[PDB]
């Protein structure tokens, strides 16, 4: 139930692991070098070929919190979240998407959330050879964290934002959080207009450093 399933074995899931409780995890795998190094991390191995069917019921797939899909080819990426599906429609994908022509391939094989880190790679390295700045607001806030980072804040019944134009709420002024965008049922509104009405369930998407996200988390709360 709370299990989170890890299909393949990359320098991306052992990051995903520093995040995670590591006896909630199991890594399904068949490479033997994998094994010495998922249980060196504290993380918990099967033995197992993430593109069977077969397998993918043994690693308890079905009622996982979430499976992780990072393998060594978009192609046994994609085979492999086909392979969830079939076990369980509902259950939380997330996998990495090597090439971008897969990106949209990976969706449509059941993907819930697709991360494409060589195409944003890419991006950065082309547009860093004449101006860096892009660059530099990715390592800090999308990797290290040594200044600010992107936060998700939910809005309870209780909020005293419910209902308040994102003008009247001021955020930046009050918390200092940068406002990216809100969003509601798996849907993403950036930059949201200034008529817009605050409602029960939302999640507020921000940037800003460690005391201004603590005083947006205050910001929100019971009336
Ligand atoms: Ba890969
Ligand atoms: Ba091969
Ligand atoms: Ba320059
Ligand atoms: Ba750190």
């Amino acid at each position: 139930s709370r299990h989170v399933v890890i299909c393949g074995w990359s320098e991306s899931t052992l990051e995903c692991l520093r995040e995670l409780r590591g006896s909630e995890v199991f890594v399904l795998a068949e490479d033997e070098n994998v094994r010495k190094k998922v249980l060196r991390s504290g993380a918990n191995f099967v033995h197992g070929d993430p593109t069977r069917v077969s397998d993918l019921e043994k690693a308890n797939v079905r009622g996982a919190r979430a499976v992780i899909v990072d393998l060594e080819s978009d192609s046994e990426t994609i085979h492999c979240i086909l392979g969830i599906r079939k076990i369980d429609e509902s259950v939380r994908i997330i996998a990495e998407a090597e090439r971008y022509e897969n990106i949209e391939q990976l969706r449509m094989a059941g993907a819930d959330q697709v991360i494409s880190p060589f195409v944003i790679s890419g991006r950065l390295m082309s547009r860093s050879i004449d101006d860096g700045y892009e660059a530099m607001f990715v390592q800090d806030v999308l990797a290290e964290e040594s200044t600010r980072r992107m936060v998700e804040v939910p809005i309870p019944e209780g909020s005293k934002l419910e209902g308040v134009s994102v003008l009247d709420a001021d955020i930046h002024d009050v918390t200092g959080v940068i406002i990216i965008g809100v969003g509601r049922g798996d849907e993403l509104i950036i930059d949201p207009p200034r008529d817009y009405s605050f409602r029960a369930g939302d999640i507020i998407l921000g940037i800003g450093k460690p005391e201004e996200i603590e005083r947006l988390k205050n910001y929100i709360s019971a009336l």
